[PDB]
């Protein structure tokens, strides 16, 4: 298999933890992959994200994908 190490764009991540339906609110906020793996909760309310289990799972996703 491929080697692997991560989603390599923000729609990969977004898609992996279910929130394919956000990708836009980051495409209009000109927000890509590595911006979004420096955001706190706090950015990603600014950005949009004000729902309780989205804002969750984007940021279990940050800390996961940090590295």
């Amino acid at each position: 298999r491929a080697p692997y190490s991560g989603p390599q764009d923000l729609a990969a991540l977004l898609e992996q933890i279910g929130c394919l339906k956000y990708l836009q609110v980051f495409e209009e906020q000109d927000v890509d992959l590595r911006i979004f793996l420096t955001l706190t909760e706090s950015d990603l309310k600014e950005i949009g994200i004000t729902a309780f289990g989205p804002k969750r799972k984007m940021t279990s996703a940050i800390a996961r994908w940090h590295s």
